[PDB]
């Protein structure tokens, strides 16, 4: 596949940086933990840098094209990704051909600035049936994986809660609505506009 995983030590500043972004961007969700479970913190078990030459070159090549179409601005963001396909993504890269046709922003790949938002998608849309072992969306036992990804948004089209980016645009930024979203969500329609830089193995922590 070409993918090498570098285990980061908890004493490493790079580990701590991803760890803090994970913990600090947790919010309380309107569904009261229906989808992602009830927690205010994670047990961070492992952070691995994903190294894949081919996937990196695919990303930077697309990033250059987006920059030239957006006044030499990539609009590059570090965003969380949750889906049941994390292990496929780190080996083969993101693939829009597996995108769900029925989502709020159509057939795109979803990212979030809130780890707890991406956590809701780890076991499927709306948390699916929960963890494969206990069928529990609030499972404190089973180990989850998120990706912390380099994402090229370029010219992002602002929408409330579609097959490709709107004409002239490179992504969609979903925005909070009183009758729609609660938190910012970002959608790309081309897999090569994201690199899965960090693989985070964690549990949601049972609150005291
Ligand atoms: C109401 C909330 O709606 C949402 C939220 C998140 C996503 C989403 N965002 N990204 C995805 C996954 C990541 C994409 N898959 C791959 O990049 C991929 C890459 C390589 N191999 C694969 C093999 C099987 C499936 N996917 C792959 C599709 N998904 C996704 C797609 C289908 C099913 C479940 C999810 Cl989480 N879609 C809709
Ligand atoms: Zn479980």
């Amino acid at each position: 596949s070409g993918t090498i995983l570098i285990d980061l030590s908890p004493d490493d500043k790079e580990f701590q940086s991803v760890e803090e972004e994970m913990q600090s961007t947790v919010r309380e969700h309107r569904d009261g933990g229906h989808a992602g479970g009830i927690f205010n913190r994670y047990n961070i078990l492992k952070i691995q840098k994903v190294c894949n030459k081919k996937l990196w070159e695919r990303y930077t090549h697309r990033r250059k094209e987006v920059s030239e179409e957006n006044h030499n601005h990539a609009n590059e963001r570090m965003l969380f990704h949750g889906s049941p396909f994390v292990n496929a993504i780190i080996h083969k890269g993101f693939d829009e051909r597996h995108a769900y046709i029925g989502g709020m922003f159509g057939a795109g790949i979803y990212f979030a600035e809130n780890s707890s938002k991406s956590n809701q998608y780890v076991y499927g849309i709306g948390g699916g049936t929960g963890c494969p072992v206990h069928k529990d969306r609030s499972c404190y036992i089973c180990h989850r994986q998120l990706l912390f990804c380099r994402v090229t948004l370029g010219k992002s089209f602002l929408q409330f809660s579609m097959a490709h980016s709107p004409p002239g645009h490179h992504s969609v930024t979903g925005r909070p609505s009183v009758n729609g979203l609660a938190l910012a969500e970002y959608v790309i329609y081309r897999g090569e506009q994201a690199y899965p830089e960090y693989l985070i193995t964690y549990q949601i922590m049972r609150p005291e």
